[PDB]
């Protein structure tokens, strides 16, 4: 546990890790694959451009410092990060390994700027996420097993039926080898498809979102084909279009993921969406609307009319269920979109202007879309005194600029 003056070194030197936090990944990777090569099997071995990366790195340590005082948001921010493990299929003995490395990448990297007391207050906060991640990974993998259809580790699913949806998306229907009961989820979760890829001779992870209800019997996921021309092709999504077919067989994790209605509780869903379209937003639609009334609102962020299914979808339904609210914003309106009528406001989503629509007392957001969207929303909502615990996003669907 650490006490006031090691977290104040990590607030302290939380920039400078930011800084090079590139680097340290970079270097991180090439000392853990040299000493353990079988984590390759894990890890995605897919390059990405540096400046994301960067950025994706530096919001994390940032976001480390900032609920290191708090431990209720500290958990929160850690809830999602232990169902991706999960998904993954980290173990408890694995820790131990990744500190090593990561503590040998930060003191290469940062040369001089490592202190001796730098180097301890950063292996004590190391080590004090393992441990509170190890138990909440532990108790998600104890819950799945005990599930009706439940499991841990992989399971052995069979393609029955593999059906284009568009020139670059394609469903694929799913049911264990065993013919077994599978365990049901809730809509917004995922599962991850554990696949050998040839052209790296190694077994790569990818999570796809669970489309439709659960039915006990069968999952179905909808896969984007990636990449192409200026940007390499993806290995994953290519390779199940165009070499798994009917008949073979994947391995899938037991479904995880904390981006989910509490169809439990009573308080109020704020759902903003930037982008999704009817894939599988129809089916978390579905759940926030069911019995009894619970205070909803939608707010849809498109471009325009051009395509306009899931906006009129919605003033389908919110002709229909009284307690529903929509809001509808056009960052590019056409010279024939009319706000008051085509849609509310122009621009990207921006909650300063529908406050009084929000702010609603013990509320539950849920953020979709792009990354860099679902980002802006969850910063906007905490500007607003909203509470980590309280926001929820996750990457939803094979399609995040569908509308
Ligand atoms: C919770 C969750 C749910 C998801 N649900 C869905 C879903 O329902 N449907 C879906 O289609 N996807 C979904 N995804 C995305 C999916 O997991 C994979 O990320 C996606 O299929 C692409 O994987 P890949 O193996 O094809 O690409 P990778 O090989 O991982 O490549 C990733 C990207 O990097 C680009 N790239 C490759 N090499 C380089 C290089 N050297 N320099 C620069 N760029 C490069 C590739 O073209 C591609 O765009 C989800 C992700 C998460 C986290
Ligand atoms: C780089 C130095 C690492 C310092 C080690 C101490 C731990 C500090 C980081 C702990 C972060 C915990 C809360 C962060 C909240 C959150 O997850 O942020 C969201 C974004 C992303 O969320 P979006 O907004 O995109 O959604 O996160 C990132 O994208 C991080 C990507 C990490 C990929 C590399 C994985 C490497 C894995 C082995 C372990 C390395 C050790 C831990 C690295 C932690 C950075
Ligand atoms: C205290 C230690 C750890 C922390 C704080 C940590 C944190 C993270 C974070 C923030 C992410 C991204 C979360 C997201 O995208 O939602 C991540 C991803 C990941 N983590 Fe963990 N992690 C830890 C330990 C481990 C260990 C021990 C392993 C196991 C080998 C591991 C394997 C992965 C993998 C494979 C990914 C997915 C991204 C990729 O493929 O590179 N992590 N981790
Ligand atoms: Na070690």
């Amino acid at each position: 546990m650490l006490t006031q003056k090691t977290k104040d070194i990590v607030k302290a030197t939380a920039p400078v890790l930011a800084e090079h936090g590139y680097d340290i990944i970079k270097c991180f990777y090439q000392r853990m694959f040299e000493a353990h090569p079988e984590l390759k099997n894990v890890f995605n071995m897919a390059h990405q451009e540096q400046g994301q990366q960067q950025q994706a790195l530096a919001r994390a340590v940032y976001a480390y410092a900032e609920n290191i005082e708090d431990p209720n948001s500290l958990m929160a921010v850690l809830k999602n990060i232990a169902n991706k493990h999960a998904s993954l299929g980290v173990k408890p003995e694995q820790y131990p390994i990744v500190g090593e490395h990561l503590l040998a990448a930060i003191k290469e990297v940062l040369g001089n700027a490592a202190t001796d007391d730098i180097i301890s207050a950063w292996a004590q906060a190391y080590g004090n996420l393992a441990d509170v991640l190890m138990g909440m990974e532990s108790e998600l993998y104890e819950r799945s097993a005990e599930q009706p259809g439940g499991w841990k580790g992989w399971r052995t699913f069979v393609i029955r039926e593999k059906r284009p949806e568009s020139d670059v998306i394609t469903s694929f229907i799913l049911e264990p080898a065993d013919g077994g009961p599978v365990v049901n989820f809730e809509p917004g979760q995922y599962t991850s498809v554990a696949i050998d890829v040839p052209a790296l001779g190694l077994q790569q992870i990818r999570q796809y979102s669970l489309s439709d209800m659960p039915n006990g019997r069968t999952y179905r996921i909808s896969v984007k084909r990636e990449g192409g021309g200026p940007q390499p092709p993806g290995y994953v999504s290519n390779l199940l279009h165009d070499h798994v077919n009917v008949g073979d067989q994947v391995k899938l994790a037991a479904p995880y993921g904390s981006f989910h209605i509490d169809v439990d509780a009573k308080t109020p869903i704020v759902l903003i969406s930037g982008g999704v379209g009817l894939t599988p937003m129809v089916s978390m639609l579905k759940v926030a609307l069911q019995a009894p009334p619970r205070q909803v609102v939608f707010v849809h962020g498109a471009r325009n009319s051009a395509v306009h299914a899931m906006r009129d979808r919605l003033r389908e339904a919110a002709k229909t269920y009284e307690n529903l609210d929509l809001f509808v914003f056009y960052d590019q309106p056409l010279p024939e979109d009319v706000q008051g009528r085509d849609y509310d406001y122009p621009g990207l989503v921006d909650v300063k202007q529908i406050e009084k629509s929000i702010l609603l007392p013990d509320a539950d957001y849920y953020i979709c879309g792009p990354i860099p969207f679902m980002r802006m929303q969850h910063d906007a909502l905490k500007n607003l005194g909203i509470h980590e615990a309280r926001i929820h996003y996750e990457v939803f669907g094979p399609d995040l600029f569908a509308e």
